[PDB]
Protein backbone atom coordinates (compact mmCIF):
# COMPACT_ATOMS: atom_id res chain seq x y z
CA UNK A 1 0.00 0.00 0.00
CA UNK A 2 1.07 3.60 -0.69
CA UNK A 3 2.24 5.18 2.61
CA UNK A 4 0.81 8.56 3.48
CA UNK A 5 2.85 11.26 5.22
CA UNK A 6 1.18 11.85 8.57
CA UNK A 7 -0.83 15.08 8.75
CA UNK A 8 0.53 17.56 11.29
CA UNK A 9 -1.15 20.85 12.22
CA UNK A 10 -0.07 23.40 14.87
CA UNK A 11 -0.90 22.26 18.41
CA UNK A 12 -2.70 24.19 21.14
CA UNK A 13 0.41 26.34 21.59
CA UNK A 14 0.88 27.02 17.89
CA UNK A 15 3.85 24.63 17.63
CA UNK A 16 4.79 22.08 14.96
CA UNK A 17 7.52 19.74 16.20
CA UNK A 18 10.01 18.34 13.63
CA UNK A 19 12.82 16.05 14.79
CA UNK A 20 15.55 15.16 12.26
CA UNK A 21 16.94 11.71 12.97
CA UNK A 22 18.80 8.73 11.54
CA UNK A 23 17.31 5.27 11.33
CA UNK A 24 16.69 2.39 8.93
CA UNK A 25 13.98 2.11 6.30
CA UNK A 26 12.44 -0.65 4.20
CA UNK A 27 11.87 0.36 0.62
CA UNK A 28 10.70 -3.13 -0.31
CA UNK A 29 9.61 -6.22 1.52
CA UNK A 30 12.47 -8.15 2.92
CA UNK A 31 15.12 -5.49 2.99
CA UNK A 32 16.16 -2.35 4.84
CA UNK A 33 18.81 0.36 4.42
CA UNK A 34 20.41 3.13 6.47
CA UNK A 35 18.31 6.27 6.31
CA UNK A 36 17.31 9.56 7.94
CA UNK A 37 14.03 11.38 8.21
CA UNK A 38 11.81 13.78 10.08
CA UNK A 39 9.69 12.37 12.92
CA UNK A 40 10.75 8.95 11.63
CA UNK A 41 13.43 7.18 9.66
CA UNK A 42 12.59 8.38 6.14
CA UNK A 43 10.65 11.31 4.63
CA UNK A 44 8.48 13.31 7.00
CA UNK A 45 5.03 14.66 7.81
CA UNK A 46 2.74 16.83 5.71
CA UNK A 47 2.48 20.03 7.74
CA UNK A 48 -0.77 21.91 6.97
CA UNK A 49 -0.74 25.63 7.73
CA UNK A 50 -3.51 28.20 7.37
CA UNK A 51 -2.86 31.47 5.62
CA UNK A 52 -2.82 34.17 8.23
CA UNK A 53 -1.74 32.03 11.20
CA UNK A 54 1.48 32.25 13.26
CA UNK A 55 3.32 28.98 13.86
CA UNK A 56 6.46 27.97 15.70
CA UNK A 57 8.41 25.50 13.50
CA UNK A 58 10.26 23.69 16.28
CA UNK A 59 13.15 21.80 14.65
CA UNK A 60 15.28 19.43 16.74
CA UNK A 61 18.50 17.95 15.38
CA UNK A 62 18.64 14.45 16.72
CA UNK A 63 21.71 13.55 14.61
CA UNK A 64 25.46 13.55 15.37
CA UNK A 65 26.13 16.12 12.65
CA UNK A 66 24.79 19.56 11.78
CA UNK A 67 21.65 19.94 9.67
CA UNK A 68 19.17 22.56 8.50
CA UNK A 69 15.72 22.83 6.95
CA UNK A 70 14.98 25.18 4.03
CA UNK A 71 11.28 26.09 3.84
CA UNK A 72 11.09 25.49 0.05
CA UNK A 73 8.12 27.53 -1.11
CA UNK A 74 7.29 29.22 2.17
CA UNK A 75 7.35 33.03 2.19
CA UNK A 76 9.66 34.17 5.02
CA UNK A 77 12.45 36.65 5.51
CA UNK A 78 15.84 34.97 5.36
CA UNK A 79 16.34 35.12 9.14
CA UNK A 80 13.53 32.49 9.46
CA UNK A 81 14.97 30.09 6.85
CA UNK A 82 17.67 27.44 7.10
CA UNK A 83 20.92 27.09 5.21
CA UNK A 84 24.71 26.91 5.54
CA UNK A 85 24.98 30.24 7.43
CA UNK A 86 22.78 28.95 10.27
CA UNK A 87 23.37 25.25 10.69
CA UNK A 88 21.63 23.53 13.61
CA UNK A 89 24.38 21.89 15.60
CA UNK A 90 24.20 18.23 16.52
CA UNK A 91 21.70 17.69 19.30
CA UNK A 92 20.43 21.30 19.27
CA UNK A 93 17.10 22.96 18.33
CA UNK A 94 15.96 25.89 16.14
CA UNK A 95 12.49 27.33 16.63
CA UNK A 96 11.69 30.08 14.10
CA UNK A 97 8.28 31.71 14.45
CA UNK A 98 6.52 32.33 11.12
CA UNK A 99 3.49 34.39 10.27
CA UNK A 100 2.02 32.90 7.08
CA UNK A 101 0.80 35.26 4.35
CA UNK A 102 1.09 33.83 0.84
CA UNK A 103 -0.93 32.11 -1.91
CA UNK A 104 -2.30 28.67 -1.20
CA UNK A 105 0.34 26.19 -2.35
CA UNK A 106 2.07 22.83 -2.01
CA UNK A 107 5.55 23.40 -0.56
CA UNK A 108 8.19 21.24 1.11
CA UNK A 109 11.31 21.30 3.27
CA UNK A 110 14.67 19.58 3.29
CA UNK A 111 18.32 20.22 4.25
CA UNK A 112 20.28 22.95 2.52
CA UNK A 113 23.97 22.76 3.32
CA UNK A 114 27.45 23.61 1.95
CA UNK A 115 28.80 20.48 0.28
CA UNK A 116 26.58 18.04 2.23
CA UNK A 117 23.12 18.56 0.83
CA UNK A 118 23.05 15.57 -1.49
CA UNK A 119 23.89 13.04 1.16
CA UNK A 120 21.44 14.29 3.80
CA UNK A 121 18.64 14.60 1.23
CA UNK A 122 19.29 11.15 -0.24
CA UNK A 123 19.31 9.56 3.21
CA UNK A 124 15.70 10.68 3.29
CA UNK A 125 15.32 13.98 5.16
CA UNK A 126 12.32 15.88 3.81
CA UNK A 127 8.75 16.81 4.63
CA UNK A 128 5.78 18.47 2.96
CA UNK A 129 4.10 21.80 3.74
CA UNK A 130 0.70 22.89 2.50
CA UNK A 131 -0.50 26.46 2.89
CA UNK A 132 -4.31 26.57 2.67
CA UNK A 133 -6.74 29.44 2.64
CA UNK A 134 -9.74 27.22 3.29
CA UNK A 135 -11.33 27.92 -0.14
CA UNK A 136 -10.61 24.62 -1.98
CA UNK A 137 -14.24 23.50 -1.78
CA UNK A 138 -15.32 26.75 -3.45
CA UNK A 139 -12.67 26.08 -6.14
CA UNK A 140 -14.15 22.66 -6.81
CA UNK A 141 -11.03 20.81 -5.72
CA UNK A 142 -10.79 17.45 -3.91
CA UNK A 143 -9.54 18.05 -0.37
CA UNK A 144 -10.07 14.90 1.74
CA UNK A 145 -6.51 14.09 2.79
CA UNK A 146 -5.47 10.60 1.99
CA UNK A 147 -8.74 9.81 0.22
CA UNK A 148 -9.03 12.07 -2.80
CA UNK A 149 -6.10 14.45 -2.02
CA UNK A 150 -2.92 12.41 -2.06
CA UNK A 151 0.76 13.52 -1.99
CA UNK A 152 3.24 11.66 -4.19
CA UNK A 153 6.96 12.12 -3.52
CA UNK A 154 8.85 10.69 -6.49
CA UNK A 155 12.45 9.55 -5.85
CA UNK A 156 15.05 7.03 -7.00
CA UNK A 157 17.50 4.74 -5.26
CA UNK A 158 20.78 3.02 -6.16
CA UNK A 159 20.69 1.13 -2.86
CA UNK A 160 17.71 -0.37 -1.02
CA UNK A 161 19.65 -2.80 1.28
CA UNK A 162 22.65 -1.98 3.40
CA UNK A 163 24.45 0.91 4.92
CA UNK A 164 26.37 2.37 1.96
CA UNK A 165 23.45 4.17 0.37
CA UNK A 166 24.98 7.38 -1.11
CA UNK A 167 28.40 6.79 -2.60
CA UNK A 168 28.73 9.07 -5.63
CA UNK A 169 31.58 8.63 -8.07
CA UNK A 170 33.06 11.26 -10.37
CA UNK A 171 30.44 10.62 -13.05
CA UNK A 172 27.69 11.08 -10.42
CA UNK A 173 29.19 14.40 -9.37
CA UNK A 174 29.43 15.53 -13.02
CA UNK A 175 26.01 14.29 -14.24
CA UNK A 176 23.93 13.89 -11.07
CA UNK A 177 23.32 10.81 -8.93
CA UNK A 178 20.57 8.49 -10.26
CA UNK A 179 19.51 4.93 -9.40
CA UNK A 180 17.41 2.24 -11.06
CA UNK A 181 14.96 1.59 -8.21
CA UNK A 182 12.09 4.10 -8.40
CA UNK A 183 10.12 4.87 -5.26
CA UNK A 184 6.95 6.74 -4.31
CA UNK A 185 6.53 7.88 -0.72
CA UNK A 186 9.47 5.73 0.24
CA UNK A 187 8.38 2.34 -1.31
CA UNK A 188 9.09 0.50 -4.54
CA UNK A 189 5.95 0.05 -6.65
CA UNK A 190 3.18 0.89 -4.19
CA UNK A 191 -0.53 0.62 -4.88
CA UNK A 192 -3.06 3.36 -4.03
CA UNK A 193 -6.81 2.77 -3.70
CA UNK A 194 -8.90 5.68 -4.93
CA UNK A 195 -12.61 6.54 -5.25
CA UNK A 196 -14.31 6.47 -8.64
CA UNK A 197 -14.20 10.25 -8.79
CA UNK A 198 -11.83 13.19 -9.38
CA UNK A 199 -8.65 12.79 -7.33
CA UNK A 200 -6.01 15.43 -6.57
CA UNK A 201 -2.39 14.26 -6.67
CA UNK A 202 0.15 16.65 -5.15
CA UNK A 203 3.38 15.59 -6.90
CA UNK A 204 6.89 16.51 -5.71
CA UNK A 205 10.17 15.39 -7.33
CA UNK A 206 12.34 14.75 -4.29
CA UNK A 207 15.19 12.96 -6.11
CA UNK A 208 18.84 14.06 -6.15
CA UNK A 209 18.95 14.48 -9.92
CA UNK A 210 16.49 12.36 -11.92
CA UNK A 211 13.79 14.17 -13.92
CA UNK A 212 10.42 12.42 -14.06
CA UNK A 213 8.22 12.53 -17.17
CA UNK A 214 4.99 11.01 -15.94
CA UNK A 215 1.88 9.63 -17.61
CA UNK A 216 -0.85 7.18 -16.80
CA UNK A 217 -0.66 3.87 -18.65
CA UNK A 218 -3.98 4.56 -20.46
CA UNK A 219 -2.99 8.14 -21.29
CA UNK A 220 -5.80 9.74 -19.36
CA UNK A 221 -5.31 13.46 -18.87
CA UNK A 222 -3.55 14.99 -15.90
CA UNK A 223 -5.37 18.27 -15.28
CA UNK A 224 -2.67 20.59 -13.90
CA UNK A 225 -4.19 23.04 -11.45
CA UNK A 226 -1.07 24.38 -9.64
CA UNK A 227 2.69 24.44 -9.51
CA UNK A 228 5.19 25.57 -6.83
CA UNK A 229 3.62 28.95 -6.15
CA UNK A 230 -0.02 27.98 -6.41
CA UNK A 231 -2.98 27.84 -8.73
CA UNK A 232 -3.15 28.67 -12.41
CA UNK A 233 -6.12 30.55 -13.68
CA UNK A 234 -6.78 28.19 -16.61
CA UNK A 235 -5.99 24.58 -15.58
CA UNK A 236 -4.43 22.62 -18.43
CA UNK A 237 -4.74 18.91 -19.29
CA UNK A 238 -1.50 17.24 -20.17
CA UNK A 239 -0.86 13.67 -21.31
CA UNK A 240 2.66 13.55 -19.86
CA UNK A 241 4.12 15.88 -17.20
CA UNK A 242 7.81 16.71 -16.63
CA UNK A 243 8.84 17.32 -13.00
CA UNK A 244 12.44 18.18 -12.10
CA UNK A 245 13.96 18.06 -8.60
CA UNK A 246 12.30 20.56 -6.31
CA UNK A 247 9.29 21.24 -8.51
CA UNK A 248 5.74 20.57 -7.47
CA UNK A 249 2.60 20.12 -9.54
CA UNK A 250 -0.95 19.49 -8.32
CA UNK A 251 -3.00 17.52 -10.84
CA UNK A 252 -6.54 16.18 -11.03
CA UNK A 253 -7.16 12.73 -12.47
CA UNK A 254 -10.63 11.31 -13.18
CA UNK A 255 -11.00 7.75 -11.82
CA UNK A 256 -14.73 7.64 -12.43
CA UNK A 257 -14.65 5.03 -15.10
CA UNK A 258 -13.34 2.57 -12.43
CA UNK A 259 -10.38 1.13 -14.41
CA UNK A 260 -6.95 0.45 -12.70
CA UNK A 261 -4.03 2.33 -14.17
CA UNK A 262 -0.28 2.64 -13.66
CA UNK A 263 1.79 5.80 -13.22
CA UNK A 264 4.79 5.58 -15.52
CA UNK A 265 7.86 7.72 -16.25
CA UNK A 266 10.29 7.87 -19.13
CA UNK A 267 13.53 6.34 -17.78
CA UNK A 268 15.74 9.15 -19.10
CA UNK A 269 15.53 12.63 -20.65
CA UNK A 270 15.51 11.26 -24.23
CA UNK A 271 12.18 9.37 -24.31
CA UNK A 272 13.60 6.07 -23.06
CA UNK A 273 11.29 3.17 -22.19
CA UNK A 274 8.68 3.89 -19.55
CA UNK A 275 9.37 2.60 -16.05
CA UNK A 276 6.69 1.73 -13.49
CA UNK A 277 6.18 4.12 -10.56
CA UNK A 278 2.96 2.94 -8.90
CA UNK A 279 -0.53 1.56 -9.48
CA UNK A 280 -3.96 3.09 -8.82
CA UNK A 281 -6.91 0.77 -8.20
CA UNK A 282 -10.48 2.02 -7.85
CA UNK A 283 -12.36 1.04 -4.71
CA UNK A 284 -16.02 0.75 -5.33
CA UNK A 285 -16.88 1.07 -1.59
CA UNK A 286 -15.88 4.71 -1.51
CA UNK A 287 -18.29 7.55 -2.50
CA UNK A 288 -16.00 10.24 -3.99
CA UNK A 289 -16.97 13.86 -3.37
CA UNK A 290 -15.84 15.64 -6.57
CA UNK A 291 -17.25 14.51 -9.94
CA UNK A 292 -16.83 17.59 -12.16
CA UNK A 293 -13.54 19.24 -13.30
CA UNK A 294 -12.84 22.83 -12.56
CA UNK A 295 -12.13 25.02 -15.62
CA UNK A 296 -11.14 28.24 -13.92
CA UNK A 297 -9.23 29.04 -10.71
CA UNK A 298 -7.85 32.15 -8.98
CA UNK A 299 -4.38 32.40 -10.45
CA UNK A 300 -2.18 35.28 -11.52
CA UNK A 301 -2.62 37.32 -14.70
CA UNK A 302 -0.05 37.32 -17.55
CA UNK A 303 3.41 38.49 -16.47
CA UNK A 304 4.38 42.06 -17.19
CA UNK A 305 8.01 42.36 -18.44
CA UNK A 306 7.77 46.14 -18.32
CA UNK A 307 8.07 45.94 -14.54
CA UNK A 308 11.75 44.83 -14.81
CA UNK A 309 14.42 47.18 -13.52
CA UNK A 310 17.45 45.06 -14.41
CA UNK A 311 18.38 42.23 -16.68
CA UNK A 312 20.75 39.53 -15.49
CA UNK A 313 22.19 36.40 -17.02
CA UNK A 314 23.40 33.13 -15.56
CA UNK A 315 25.04 30.12 -17.19
CA UNK A 316 25.01 26.66 -15.58
CA UNK A 317 28.70 26.04 -16.02
CA UNK A 318 29.54 22.35 -15.62
CA UNK A 319 33.28 23.11 -16.26
CA UNK A 320 33.45 19.86 -18.14
CA UNK A 321 36.86 20.35 -19.71
CA UNK A 322 38.41 20.99 -16.30
CA UNK A 323 36.48 18.23 -14.47
CA UNK A 324 37.11 15.56 -17.25
CA UNK A 325 40.78 16.33 -16.94
CA UNK A 326 40.46 15.49 -13.25
CA UNK A 327 38.68 12.22 -14.00
CA UNK A 328 41.42 11.14 -16.45
CA UNK A 329 33.67 10.54 -3.25
CA UNK A 330 32.87 13.65 -1.16
CA UNK A 331 31.96 16.72 -3.16
CA UNK A 332 34.09 19.14 -1.10
CA UNK A 333 37.29 17.12 -1.37
CA UNK A 334 36.77 15.69 -4.89
CA UNK A 335 38.30 18.56 -6.85
CA UNK A 336 35.22 18.83 -8.99
CA UNK A 337 33.94 22.39 -9.35
CA UNK A 338 30.99 24.01 -11.13
CA UNK A 339 29.43 27.47 -11.11
CA UNK A 340 26.21 29.36 -11.66
CA UNK A 341 27.51 32.91 -11.09
CA UNK A 342 30.88 32.82 -12.90
CA UNK A 343 32.93 31.38 -10.08
CA UNK A 344 32.00 28.44 -7.82
CA UNK A 345 29.94 29.10 -4.71
CA UNK A 346 31.85 30.90 -1.97
CA UNK A 347 30.24 31.27 1.46
CA UNK A 348 31.76 34.70 1.93
CA UNK A 349 30.81 36.15 -1.48
CA UNK A 350 27.60 37.96 -2.34
CA UNK A 351 26.86 37.46 -6.06
CA UNK A 352 23.74 39.61 -6.40
CA UNK A 353 22.39 42.72 -4.76
CA UNK A 354 18.65 42.99 -5.61
CA UNK A 355 16.48 45.93 -4.65
CA UNK A 356 13.85 44.82 -2.14
CA UNK A 357 10.45 44.41 -3.79
CA UNK A 358 11.89 44.92 -7.24
CA UNK A 359 11.43 42.93 -10.45
CA UNK A 360 14.27 41.65 -12.67
CA UNK A 361 14.49 39.51 -15.83
CA UNK A 362 17.02 36.72 -15.68
CA UNK A 363 18.39 34.92 -18.78
CA UNK A 364 19.30 31.31 -17.89
CA UNK A 365 21.38 29.08 -20.17
CA UNK A 366 22.53 25.48 -20.19
CA UNK A 367 24.88 23.54 -22.48
CA UNK A 368 25.59 19.81 -21.90
CA UNK A 369 22.46 18.82 -19.90
CA UNK A 370 19.32 20.42 -18.47
CA UNK A 371 19.45 21.94 -14.96
CA UNK A 372 16.65 22.70 -12.45
CA UNK A 373 16.98 26.30 -11.27
CA UNK A 374 15.79 27.14 -7.74
CA UNK A 375 15.77 30.53 -6.04
CA UNK A 376 15.26 30.92 -2.29
CA UNK A 377 13.35 33.92 -1.01
CA UNK A 378 11.88 35.05 -4.31
CA UNK A 379 9.28 33.93 -6.84
CA UNK A 380 9.23 34.05 -10.62
CA UNK A 381 7.15 33.81 -13.76
CA UNK A 382 8.58 31.94 -16.75
CA UNK A 383 8.54 34.32 -19.77
CA UNK A 384 10.02 32.03 -22.39
CA UNK A 385 11.56 28.59 -22.86
CA UNK A 386 13.75 28.33 -25.98
CA UNK A 387 12.04 31.36 -27.42
CA UNK A 388 8.48 30.20 -26.80
CA UNK A 389 5.96 31.28 -24.12
CA UNK A 390 5.57 28.48 -21.54
CA UNK A 391 2.56 26.13 -21.60
CA UNK A 392 -0.21 27.11 -19.23
CA UNK A 393 0.76 24.52 -16.60
CA UNK A 394 4.23 26.14 -16.28
CA UNK A 395 3.00 29.76 -16.45
CA UNK A 396 1.98 30.53 -12.86
CA UNK A 397 4.13 31.47 -9.87
CA UNK A 398 7.14 29.19 -9.56
CA UNK A 399 10.29 28.82 -7.51
CA UNK A 400 11.97 25.89 -9.32
CA UNK A 401 12.16 25.37 -13.15
CA UNK A 402 13.88 22.98 -15.50
CA UNK A 403 16.22 24.93 -17.87
CA UNK A 404 17.07 23.13 -21.11
CA UNK A 405 18.86 25.43 -23.55
CA UNK A 406 17.55 28.89 -22.81
CA UNK A 407 14.93 30.41 -20.51
CA UNK A 408 13.85 33.87 -19.48
CA UNK A 409 12.23 34.43 -16.07
CA UNK A 410 10.63 37.44 -14.37
CA UNK A 411 11.77 37.45 -10.69
CA UNK A 412 10.06 39.30 -7.86
CA UNK A 413 12.33 39.95 -4.82
CA UNK A 414 9.58 40.22 -2.24
CA UNK A 415 11.40 38.89 0.85
CA UNK A 416 14.27 40.46 2.80
CA UNK A 417 17.72 38.92 2.91
CA UNK A 418 20.13 40.45 5.39
CA UNK A 419 23.92 40.08 4.97
CA UNK A 420 24.28 37.55 7.83
CA UNK A 421 21.62 35.35 6.20
CA UNK A 422 21.79 35.65 2.40
CA UNK A 423 19.26 33.95 0.14
CA UNK A 424 20.60 31.56 -2.45
CA UNK A 425 20.03 30.44 -6.02
CA UNK A 426 21.36 27.22 -7.44
CA UNK A 427 20.96 24.09 -9.48
CA UNK A 428 18.71 21.55 -7.75
CA UNK A 429 20.78 18.60 -8.98
CA UNK A 430 22.19 18.14 -5.52
CA UNK A 431 25.61 16.94 -6.70
CA UNK A 432 25.96 20.13 -8.81
CA UNK A 433 24.98 22.38 -5.89
CA UNK A 434 27.48 20.52 -3.61
CA UNK A 435 30.37 21.10 -6.08
CA UNK A 436 29.61 24.82 -6.42
CA UNK A 437 26.68 25.48 -8.76
CA UNK A 438 25.23 27.94 -6.28
CA UNK A 439 25.29 31.66 -5.54
CA UNK A 440 23.99 34.12 -2.94
CA UNK A 441 21.96 37.33 -2.87
CA UNK A 442 21.03 40.04 -0.47
CA UNK A 443 18.29 42.69 -0.76
CA UNK A 444 19.13 46.39 -0.77
CU1 LIG B 1 22.92 21.22 -12.48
Amino acid sequence: PLPLPPLVEPDASGVVKLKVQTGRHSFEEGSEAASAGINGAYLGPLVRLKNGETVTLSVENGMDEGTTLHWHGLFVPSILDGGPHNVIAAGEAWKPEVKIQQPASFNWFHPHLHGNTARQAHLGIAGLMVVTDGKDAERGLPEDYGVDDIPLVLQDRRVIEGDKVYEPDIMDLMHGFRGGNLIVNGIVSPEARVPASIVRLRILNGANARNFHVRLSDNRPLLVVASDGGFIGNPEPVERLTISPGERYEVLVDFSKGEATDLLTYGDDSGGDDLHLMRFVVDAALQGKVTKRPDRLDGPDAPDEKLSVKRRSFFFDERMAENMKLMMLEALTSGVEMAIAGKPFDMDRIDVEAKLGSWEIWDLTTKEMPHPFHIHGASFRILSLNGKAPPAHQSGWKDTALIDGKAEILVHFDREAVKSHPFMFHCHVLEHEDVGMMAQFVTV
